[PDB]
């Protein structure tokens, strides 16, 4: 874990970090999931496997939590399913917050932006609701969903700036790859 940027946004200490989100010191980590919470690849897989020892197992656990919480087997952008972090709890990570961003395939529009915005904002609001004081998120939609990396980080920062909460004191945005992190750094530097 390398911290690349740290800024004060209101009462929130916001950090940009490069590393493995399943090792970030936060109370809740966010999973960039699909609507059905099938954690078959990407950071969704790494989180699923790190929590349960088997990604398929966490998928099942996630679908069950989703049914209980939303009464159906999918979520919409902005809805956040909460699962126990299990094997990560020893590291101080209590929860995984599952969020779903839009599929972009290199496209960008106001409707896609709004969907991505809800996907970042939902988990912050979920943390505030639960009184969860620190949260880490990944680059939602910037994986196989193909959203432009700079648009993703810009949208994330809008959600952080507009978020109204007092319980949330610490927010981190975590990128796995050095390149991805350095692009976020450019956005962070000009926007804060």
């Amino acid at each position: 874990m390398e911290v690349l940027f740290e800024a004060k946004v209101g009462d929130i200490t916001l950090k940009l970090a490069q590393g493995d989100i399943t090792q970030y010191p936060a109370k809740a980590i966010v999973n960039a999931a699909n609507k059905r919470l099938e954690h078959g690849g990407g950071v969704a897989y790494a989180i699923a496997k790190a929590c349960a020892g088997d990604a398929g197992l966490y998928t099942e656990i996630s679908k069950k939590a989703m049914r209980e919480q939303f009464g159906r087997d999918y979520i919409d952008h902005g809805e956040v399913v909460v699962t126990p972090a299990m094997n990560l709890e020893e590291r101080g990570i209590k929860y995984v917050f599952h969020t779903v961003g839009p599929i972009c395939s290199g496209m960008w529009s106001e409707e896609l932006k709004e969907k991505l915005y809800k996907a970042f904002l939902g988990p912050l609001e979920k943390a505030e609701e639960m009184g969860v004081e620190s949260i880490a998120f990944p680059a939602v939609s910037a994986g196989i969903y193909g959203c432009d990396a700079e648009k993703v980080v810009e949208t994330s920062l809008e959600a952080v700036k507009n978020f109204k909460g007092s319980a949330v004191k610490e927010v981190a945005e975590v990128h796995g790859a050095r390149k991805s992190a350095e692009v976020a750094l450019k956005v962070f530097e000009r926007s804060l």
